[PDB]
């Protein structure tokens, strides 16, 4: 039961739910990049530690949303979590190519409950979703291409050695 | 090209290109305003200051919209900019009169785009121009009208003296 | 009016308004030339920041420029600020390249103005040009030129690899 | 006797003394200037220290010249100092007035000594002027226009209430 609840709809709350386990997804993908970065046969570190602080925050994503159910009086219902699409990643193009893509679903997924937020008239919802998503949305995806533009920029002129050098001189910390 | 774009219009990519002329614009205007008040036959230096400040202020707001553009991958389009509409800016109110008509006229296109936001389903344009445009707008147009009204007040009794003890008392730091 | 204007010439008064709209489209070019290298499909930030630190030197000089004019009793006219000469400014060398090309306008046009002031036997605008303009433009020239050197040394070898090498190795801070 | 005079023609080093001259005349009439605010039917004392301030700094440029003259091998030659043209300085804007006319008195000897070096190719006497005087002239005429401007903004609303404003709250310290 809840005494709290208002002004919170069933569709927002199923949608709020759907969310968690998205953003839960997420980071499950970004747990298994970050390892196959860490491959001794692959081996690059500060790869590794971009796809792993990804996962974290995911999390940190799906937790936000979680504790805001609660607030608003909604009810979390977890399901279960699909492993991620590929056990290999391939080359770090590849492997940021397929962290845009990801991006890009979580950021319609944002979008698409936005909407539905304004549809039913939750302003709230709307704003949380903005300051704690979607701005950092914007930002990460920008990020990600400017990432993406290096290391294509890189391994056109040597495989090898550009991914080396993008991990060492853009990644590493 | 772009890797990063979603759900960013043309409409609005065109909308905050004219938005980041509106404000080079001000700067502009600004700038003319703050260099007339140091002329030799004019000196009050607490009003050159102000109008110089917001100089700054309108520049480092085209270079905040330039960012999201490139942020949301829309491109940089950059127009000739006018000079401002007056070589001399008379007395310290025809100043602050001509300063509120153009952060009014800004004001008015933040409102103009956050309404295509809202009309191409934007919220991370929208609210962007909350956060770093309109509420500032709301506070500078405030202090802008209580500065008109102090100014007036001291005129309407003496005009010379009036300008010097707005100058030294309220603008001077 | 002014009551301290002396040995100050119309020709040299008007030069320096029209050095300040050369300043000014200089920055407005520089500008220009920063937002373009943060393209996401260009991400190159070392670039970014080369180019907006000169576009700020550039507002500066203008700045400069203008409080003389006032300390000499003229009066800064403003005229219309055209745009950059480029929407897309191609690779890191076409870019120093385009940078070269306008400091060295820049350079030619205050080498003018000493020529006016020394034609016009004025001493402290001789004086002023030299010390805030033209020993930083020969300083500026030198390295753009070091600058192109190195980006060309490296492009030769390896385009891509090779624009992303200087940009980490030279520009980034 | 000298045994490093060079390149120092007897026309700079008669103009040199001639400077010092008039730069300890311009000192004792700012002397006198600053006594005059000080009466107590007078009692303007932020007045009393514009003026005495100069006085002070009026004898350091002397003193500097006379620096000069013995670095360059010319001998310092000292004339009678003749008494302030007046003995009582009127209104503040009287004063500020006086001061101005001065002040292009000095300026227009240092430019006409500047010519001078430049007739006889004597460079290192054309930048002593300028660094030490002709930068700096400009700088306080600049000053004493604004001063004159604010005062006679000021008296023309009210005179004796303006003059005590002025002193209050732009030149007290
Ligand atoms: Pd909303
Ligand atoms: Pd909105
Ligand atoms: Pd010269
Ligand atoms: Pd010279």
């Amino acid at each position: 039961s809840s005494q709290i609840r208002q002004n919170y709809s069933t569709e927002v709350e199923a949608a709020v739910n759907r969310l968690v386990n998205l953003y839960l997804r997420a980071s499950y993908t970004y747990l298994s990049l970050g390892f196959y970065f860490d491959r001794d046969d692959v081996a690059l570190e500060g790869v590794c530690a971009f796809f792993r602080e990804l996962a974290e925050e995911k999390r940190e994503g799906a937790e936000r949303l979680l504790k805001m159910q609660n607030q608003r009086g909604g009810r979390a219902l977890f399901q279960d979590l699909q492993k991620p699409s590929q056990d290999e990643w391939g080359t770090t193009p590849d492997a940021m190519k397929a962290a845009i893509v990801l991006e890009k679903s979580l950021n319609q997924a944002l979008l698409d409950l936005h909407a539905l937020g304004s549809a039913q008239a939750d302003p709230h919802l709307c704003d949380f979703l903005e300051s704690h998503f979607l701005d950092e949305e914007v930002k990460l995806i920008k990020k990600m291409g400017d990432h993406l533009t290096n290391i294509q920029r890189l391994v056109g002129s040597q495989a090898g050695l550009g991914e080396y050098l993008f991990e060492r001189l853009t990644l590493k910390h």
